[PDB]
């Protein structure tokens, strides 16, 4: 089998993206932001506090004939930006994209943390990291690819996300057809739960390489590029008036910059991040310093190649016996 869904911006900057996903029978559709950095697949429901439901699409499992409460379940998520939920858990049918999961967790939100509440577009999570992450007490559950691996023609998924436009999470095949060239293939560890693998280096604009091995770790679900400190000094160095504002949270530049590509290393491959990638905007309505998309991982503890980055490719997600992750310029 195979899956092909379009996924899209929830906003002008890119901020995130939803995928439709039908959950139950007959389909309730939920959009959702899938996140290949945590492992839950969790919605909006009709048990989440009303008060911090806000325009959301709700799952209601009492209206789908094929949902069962998986009983003494219960799941609660902490995200790297601070926010959270959790809930107790169902199974259920789960359609993406034509591709079917039957007795899939769909983990029913009970509480939800403001920045999810504040944000109508997005009505939960589909997580595709892996299932050694996945937060369900007491007894652990898969993601929707890891039910899905075996029933599909080959075992990836692949993500191909616009720029300012709508992109495609595809289950089970590669589509030649999406990327230019050829696709690099680079090992993945699986020891921390994440697609996280080792970048051969970076440059800024037009400048020379710079050969460094950079850990990190593929992030659907994460906006911007978090990189060592040095590294985002180097390129921002590279833009008249950016520095780093403590009281803003990272390196802010004058709107009226043009910003210089990053291109960054996947073996001897180079993906190559336009400029106008970089740029996240007024800080603030109306504001002429605009938010930059690199963004220091000093105090994350892991980099990640999120949104800014992963746009720029056609990007493989390889579940194989030993997973690897592939890049192909697009």
């Amino acid at each position: 089998s195979t899956g092909s869904a379009t996924t899209t911006p929830i906003d002008s900057l890119d901020d995130a993206y939803i995928t439709p996903v039908q959950i139950g029978t007959p389909a309730q559709t939920l959009n959702l932001d899938f996140d290949t950095g945590s492992s839950d697949l969790w919605v909006f429901s009709s048990e989440t506090t009303a008060s911090e439901v806000d325009g959301q699409t709700i799952y209601t499992p009492s209206k789908s004939t094929t949902a069962k409460l998986l009983s003494g379940a219960t799941w609660s998520i902490s995200y790297g930006d601070g926010s959270s939920s959790s809930g107790d858990v169902y199974t259920d049918t789960v359609s993406v994209g034509g591709l079917t999961v039957t007795g899939q967790a769909v983990e029913s939100a009970k509480k939800v943390s403001s920045s999810f509440t504040e944000d109508s577009t997005i009505d939960g999570l589909l997580g595709l990291a892996f299932s050694t992450l996945n937060t369900v007490s007491p007894t652990q559950q898969k993601t929707f690819f890891d039910n899905a691996k075996a029933s599909l023609d080959s075992p990836v998924f692949t993500a191909d996300l616009g720029y300012h436009a709508p992109g495609t999470y595809n289950f089970g095949f590669i589509d030649t057809t999406a990327y230019t060239g050829s696709i690099t293939y680079t090992a993945v560890s699986t020891k921390q739960g994440f697609w996280e693998w080792t970048s051969t280096g970076y440059a800024v604009g037009s400048g020379t390489f710079k050969s460094t091995s950079i850990d990190g770790i593929a992030d659907t679900g994460t906006t911007l590029l978090y990189l060592p400190a040095t590294v985002v000094s180097a390129y921002w160095a590279q833009v008249s008036g950016a520095k780093s504002s403590s009281s803003v949270g990272g390196y802010v530049f004058p709107c009226s910059a043009t910003l210089p590509s990053f291109t960054f290393g996947v073996g001897s491959a180079r993906i190559v991040i336009p400029g106008d990638y970089i740029d996240f905007g007024p800080i603030s309505t109306g504001s002429s310093s605009c938010f930059g998309g690199i963004q220091s991982s000093a105090g994350i503890g892991i980099n990640i190649f999120g949104d800014v980055a992963l746009k720029a490719a056609f990007v493989v997600f390889n579940g194989a016996t030993t997973p690897t992750l592939g890049f192909a310029s697009k």
